[PDB]
């Protein structure tokens, strides 16, 4: 089973609005920097996705950083188009997507990113 | 400046996280339908996108026959591994990227 997990930093004065535009990023940028494969398979799965979420930068990063170290395809969310934080602002972090086994030890225990 | 619209509805209530999962389905959607090269600039452009709330299905589907008369791309987001909801239910609309000038007339109350 395949999977794409989305992560998002909350710490951010970022509206409810704001988040979900940088999750729509997140999903283009990891089917962009994926396989041809994989991303024919995960479309044809149903393109499976988990939004997740962090409270900081650091915590961001070290999910990043653990996924890359596992092999897997991650990505990098920076919005030129966001005017109230500096430039070069990461606001997520997007992985695969591939094997859902793979990505959950990396981010099997994060808390659901809630807009609803 | 081209830009991409994805509509989301209130009288729908899924369960938590479902929402943000649904909008990530409608950017690719919408990448997908629309044309290779109208996309590619969209992408260099910083692939600008506007996430919107409507009141039901209903006012969610006006906009999709608002923006098909327009010749805007459109596309529908159903997700089968939404179990929550019976299959076939929208979550939501997806609309370009294309001018922000022709979108921009598709977008009645908000949120």
């Amino acid at each position: 089973t395949l999977k794409q997990v989305i992560v998002v930093r909350d710490d951010l004065k970022l509206s409810r609005g704001k988040l979900a535009v940088q999750v729509a990023h997140a999903a283009i940028i990891g089917y962009l920097k994926s396989d041809s494969s994989l991303r024919r398979k995960w479309l044809d799965e149903g393109q499976k996705k988990v939004v997740l979420k962090v409270k900081s930068l650091e915590e961001l990063l070290g999910i990043k950083h653990k996924a890359e170290s596992l092999g897997l395809v991650t990505g990098l969310v920076q919005d030129a188009g966001l005017t109230e934080v500096p430039p070069g602002t990461i606001t997520a972090v997007v992985i695969g997507p591939d094997e859902e086994r793979k990505i959950d030890k990396v981010t099997g225990n994060l808390p659901l990113l809630k807009l609803e």
